[PDB]
């Protein structure tokens, strides 16, 4: 059976802590992906449970237990915590802390500020959502490990509302490259090293944060709209850039272009992106900024 290591550490799947099956109870489902469901759980004990489907092939077992040992091994405020496991029944369970707020892409997109709650929404919030993720990747950074698909699809938070912490959530990506196609790579949150060489090093994830936060402060867009893979891949091999996303704070756009730089020395590590995130919080100029109300 396949072994992990993080940190100073190995683990076995005989490390994770198995849930007896009969104390697990399936609530509703969260929207389940392409490829396994997701569901509300209890253990009271409030969970997601992520779901193996039966039919399925024995590299999708082994990425489901590598997750599994990833998840597990991380001890930060800013990623979900693994409650448990539970892979001796079947459909196999992933048990992660509940987060109620959904993923932060969905979450943009659905509390935008509108004609009828202008204010669901300030610029404060987009900065402590930044900077949660920021101090995520941070500890990633600080323990040698690179996500290699931060965006805000993999993102999620604890609740809706005013105290809401967003996590990172989910860690497929880099399960893939531990042991697919060119269709499949997120080629708009990947740097030109990453996308031309397939060199990878916390400098790649210091560019996808960059694109990360051109999500959080468009509110939720695709980057590079209009743009298909290819296009976004000649575009930034050739010094092309995004735009500020609507009424974006030249200061937090300045933190994106420096994300950015062509040369990965050349970018910031992940404490003086959260300096810089933390000196626009300081800002009143930055956080009394308003957002775009759609109408
Ligand atoms: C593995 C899964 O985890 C969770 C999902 C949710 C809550 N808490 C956890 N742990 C969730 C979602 N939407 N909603 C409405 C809820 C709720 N409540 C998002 N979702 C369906 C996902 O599959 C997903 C997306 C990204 C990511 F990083 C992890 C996950």
């Amino acid at each position: 059976n396949p072994n992990y290591c993080f940190a100073g550490k190995t683990s076995s799947i005989s490390d994770l802590k198995e849930v007896p099956r009969k104390n697990i109870t399936l609530i509703r489902g969260l929207g389940h992906g392409a490829f396994g469901e997701v569901y509300e759980g209890q253990v009271p004990l409030q969970v997601a449970v992520k779901t193996l489907p039966e039919v399925c092939s024995e590299q999708d077992e082994l990425d489901f237990l590598m997750e599994a040992l990833i998840i597990s091994k991380f001890n930060h405020q800013n990623i979900v915590r693994c409650i448990g496991v539970s892979l001796q029944s079947l459909p196999r369970f992933i048990l992660l802390e509940f987060m109620a707020g959904g993923d932060l892409k969905s979450f943009l997109r659905e509390t935008r500020p509108r004609p009828s709650q202008p204010s669901s929404l300030a610029m404060l919030d987009l900065l402590h959502v930044a900077r949660d993720i920021a101090c995520g990747c941070q500890y990633l950074e600080e323990n040698h490990f690179i996500h290699r698909d931060i965006a805000a699809r993999n993102c999620l938070l604890t609740c809706p509302g005013p105290g809401r912490v967003a996590k990172i959530g989910d860690f497929g990506m880099a399960r893939d490259i531990y042991r697919g196609g060119c269709a499949m790579l997120p080629v708009k949150w990947m740097p030109p090293e990453a996308f031309m060489e397939g060199i990878f090093t916390s400098k790649t994830d210091t560019w996808s944060f960059g694109v990360l936060l051109w999500e959080i402060f468009s509110l939720g867009y695709m980057p590079y709209p209009s743009k298909s893979n290819q296009e976004v891949l000649e575009f930034v091999t050739s010094g092309g850039r995004m735009d500020p996303p609507k009424n974006c704070p030249g200061p937090v756009y300045r933190i994106m272009t420096q994300c950015w730089q062509h040369q990965p020395e050349d970018r910031p590590n992940f404490a003086i992106i959260l300096e810089r995130i933390e000196y626009c919080t300081q800002d009143p100029d930055v956080i009394n900024t308003a957002l775009p109300i759609e109408y």
